[PDB]
């Protein structure tokens, strides 16, 4: 199977740091650099032996045309309205990016209105965030370029789509929000930095500042609105109030679901915005998370974690603030997450709850709470939604594992609400009537149940015969919802495969102690849930170690890799994606800082304890058993994330190669594929998605031995 050989990577033995009296070596420390030959030769020889591994076989070019085939048809976005005009995007399938389409009524003529594809030739430039200004006439836009998380802004005039001369450049995790004058746009920057800010830097993104842009001047003009120079990693997000009487202030540190939540009345600004604001400091803590829904003069409200874990919303009057005096407007329940909620038509509420990983949709009194009407869903999840204050109707999109997605309607103007559909795109995918969606909850090892989607082929053998892809993430408050793969789908169709997702402790299926219930001292038992995924699926016979591939991204590639180097045994093939591999020093790079309030920070002897005997890095270990090895692995990393920095996955395959690649008895291969003009993930083009998901169920296809089913 293996007719390659791994290269020679140096090793730096004299790279020793001492963690509170325990010494840890990293002779790879110099994969940090991502700027040097060294690092560069070393990405090279790595891709010249994964690329002919993964491109051999013909059954990649037997899912790459599959894939295409069934990507090859047109997908709508929810439209949303804005000021006077109609807006979606639209992709004819296989167009790098989405376009951008405006109408001038629900049943006109629609045109091409912001088209990234032209922005580039090989579909890297991409649309990241937009606003447009309150009465819809004027358009704001961030750009990215190789999918780095750095942004341009760039300005249209609505009508006739006119480009303007406005450029805004250092934006990175920015809200955009326009004041109701029309003058100008909030916007968070970052000071200027030594060395590269294109997307292949490691630098630490710190001091993020608020500004204001009046339209029509440079942006050196721009007025700083607030800054916190003492307090280096806070991030304040802005956002005008419904009224537009109000800025609100969301100042996060980390990534937990907590905010302060300051406010600038703007009548109270004596000559308008020219400086620092005078922010009233309504919420002067981390203690509770605080979205803001809407207002009625000053009673606002919020969707707020505070005191209630699966969330509710409550009303704060600013002129009578105290927590004694906030009004419950809808409380929270026992178990059911209230995800979002939005303020439409004047005086409705959308509530958008989450019950046993599963949407439901609901109409709600703004002036009581009471509940009006619930929008009827299949199971699944709700994934588009327009529909803002002075709006007279919503749209929302549905989708699920076997559902492509259905755009609905409403018109909230009639007495009587009823839904309808209003756009469903109906291709010759993949027939679904043969396949079901089942939801098990299984025991971890503490007891807890997890649970767990099974997509599978009706009145399969339950002989442990069947490839088997299981997927998690298990973090930062996510939760995993039901979503349509078509490359899933295929591996389902083609591969004769089980799909299942496991919902893990560290995400938000169960709110905030969920959360709580897989972070920090207790991030263990993410891993524990899905290593019991795993071994649920085996003990039910659909499927068995050597068949079974697991994956994930991000957080969910650190995930993977862990439960690789816990559970060699269990598994026959992994798949980790952009994953944070170095657990001790995750904190040093981009924005990597943010995430210590999951995982915990190394420069503390006690979340040193807990990270290292997990860090991916640090625990690449040749199993004991003369009969077991590692899984074949793939990570996949790109060269411009600068969200997880690839130096991540580098020096951990460095450390596969020479600890356990070395060793006679691994003949599973351990590979790394680093891709260019690409980051993270999102606005990756539709080509580069098709490269890469070809690559994977290739990977998965030649270490199983699978045949392709016609």
């Amino acid at each position: 199977m293996l007719s390659f050989q791994y290269p020679d990577v140096y090793r730096d033995e004299t790279a020793i740091q001492d963690y509170h009296g325990h010494k840890v070596c990293d002779p790879y420390a110099w994969l940090e650099d991502p700027d040097s030959e060294q690092t560069k030769a070393f990405v090279e020889a790595q891709n010249k032996i994964t690329v002919p591994f993964l491109e051999q076989c013909p059954i990649r070019g037997l899912y790459k045309e599959r894939m295409t085939e069934l990507y090859d048809c047109p997908k709508y976005s929810c439209h949303f309205k804005k000021g006077k005009r109609y807006f979606y995007f639209y992709n004819t399938g296989l167009q790098n990016q989405r376009v951008l389409y405006v109408q001038d009524s629900l049943e006109g003529e629609a045109r091409v209105f912001l088209d990234p594809n032209i922005l580039s030739d090989d579909g890297t430039v991409a649309l990241r965030g937009y606003a447009f200004s309150e009465d819809g006439e004027y358009f704001a836009y961030g750009l990215s370029a190789s999918g780095s998380d750095w942004v341009t802004i760039k300005f249209m005039k609505v009508d006739g789509a006119k480009e303007l001369p406005d450029v805004l450049e250092r934006v990175k995790f920015s809200c955009m929000a326009w004041t109701h004058d029309g003058k100008g746009m909030f916007y968070n920057a970052y000071p200027q930095q030594d060395g590269k800010s294109d997307g292949t830097e490691t630098s630490t993104n710190l001091h993020q500042k608020l500004y204001y842009h009046v339209l029509g001047t440079d942006q050196s003009e721009d007025i700083l609105c607030a800054e916190f120079p003492d307090e280096p990693k806070w991030m304040g997000g802005a956002e005008l109030s419904d009224d537009g009487r109000y800025v609100l202030l969301s100042i996060r540190e980390g990534t937990d679901p907590v905010n302060r939540l300051w406010y600038c009345d703007l009548q109270q600004e004596s000559n308008g915005i020219t400086g620092i604001l005078k922010w009233v400091k309504l919420i002067d803590n981390f203690e509770g998370e605080y979205d803001y829904v809407t207002n009625e003069g000053t009673v606002f409200t919020f969707k707020t974690n505070r005191h209630s874990p699966n969330y509710r919303l409550i009303n704060i009057d600013f002129t009578d603030p105290e927590e004694s005096k906030w009004k419950v407007l809808v409380p929270e329940h026992e178990k059911d997450v209230l995800e979002w909620v939005a303020c439409v038509r004047s005086n409705f509420l959308v509530l958008c709850y989450l019950h046993d990983v599963k949407n439901t949709l609901q109409l709600h009194d703004l002036a009581t709470g009471a509940l009006l009407k619930i929008f009827p869903l299949e199971v699944g999840s709700v994934v588009g939604y327009s529909g803002q204050k002075k709006d007279t109707e919503i749209f929302y999109q549905f989708t699920s594992f076997l559902s492509p997605g259905i755009i609905y309607h409403c018109d909230l103007t009639k007495e009587e609400l009823e839904p309808r559909v209003f756009r469903e795109v109906t291709c010759k995918g993949i027939d679904a009537s043969d396949y079901q969606t089942v939801q098990i909850f299984y025991p971890s090892k503490d007891g807890t149940k997890i649970p767990m989607f099974i997509v599978h082929k009706k009145g399969i053998k339950l002989d442990g015969s069947h490839p088997a892809f299981l997927y998690g993430y298990g973090g930062f408050n996510i939760s995993i919802t039901p979503n349509y793969s078509v490359s899933r789908l295929i591996f389902v169709r083609h591969m004769g495969g089980v799909l299942a997702v496991a919902n893990i402790r560290g995400g938000g299926e169960y709110g905030e102690t969920w959360h709580k219930g897989g972070i920090l001292a207790n991030k263990q038992n993410c891993f524990d849930d899905f290593q019991c995924a795993a071994e649920y699926l085996i003990k039910e016979g659909y499927t068995s170690p050597k068949r079974l591939t697991i994956n994930g991204g991000s957080n969910g590639g650190l995930l993977v890799a862990t439960c690789a180097n816990q559970r060699p045994d269990l598994f026959g093939c992994v798949i980790a994606q952009v994953g944070v591999m170095d657990m001790l020093k995750f904190h040093k790079y981009t924005i990597g800082h943010a995430w210590t309030t999951d995982y915990g920070c190394s420069d503390s002897k006690q979340h040193f304890e807990w990270l290292i005997k997990y860090s991916p890095l640090h625990n690449v270990k040749l199993p004991e058993a003369d009969d077991i090895q590692y899984p074949s692995m793939l990570l996949l990393t790109a060269d411009h994330d600068d969200r997880v920095v690839p130096l991540h996955s580098l020096k951990f395959i460095a450390t596969l190669q020479y600890i356990v690649g070395r060793s006679r008895k691994q003949n599973n291969p351990l590979l790394i594929h680093v891709d260019t003009k690409a980051g993270h993930g999102a606005g990756k083009p539709t080509a580069k998605v098709i490269e890469e998901v070809s690559d994977m169920f290739a990977f998965i296809a030649r270490c199983l031995n699978i045949d392709w089913i016609p």
